[PDB]
């Protein structure tokens, strides 16, 4: 599923990610919007250290969720890969509560640093009523 900007937005809203550990609905949406492009299809395989990034978030298989095929990875959200493909994204947003929780933050994502952080990202969320 490729969401539309708002649609996500207020999703992402009712999933109690507004302010989760300080993070604004805007700094999830830049987040999706540049990982993805909103698409929770997406994947990406990293032929450098044999991972594959899933989902809206792109959440990397060597440490937070398991796909079996990644070479002595972790899996800290507790869920299969697959879960993170799903056109509901309650899971995914499940898990990437439990990627922030840990020392960086929001920082985990590099993409976050790259086109977020020090940014204005006030047009992410800018008539979507949330």
């Amino acid at each position: 599923k490729v969401f539309e900007r708002c649609e996500l937005a207020r999703t992402l809203k009712r999933l109690g990610m507004d302010g989760y550990r300080g993070i604004s609905l805007a700094n999830w949406m830049c987040l999706a919007k540049w990982e993805s492009g909103y698409n929770t299809r997406a994947t990406n395989y990293n032929a450098g250290d044999r991972s594959t990034d899933y989902g809206i978030f792109q959440i990397n298989s060597r440490y937070w969720c398991n796909d079996g095929k990644t070479p002595g990875a972790d899996n800290a959200c507790h869920l299969s890969c697959s879960a993170l493909l799903q056109d509901n994204i309650a899971d995914a947003v499940a898990c990437a509560k439990r990627v922030v929780r840990d020392p960086q933050g929001i920082r985990a994502w590099v993409a976050w640093r790259n086109r977020c952080q020090n940014r204005d990202v006030r047009q992410y969320v800018q008539g979507c009523g949330v």
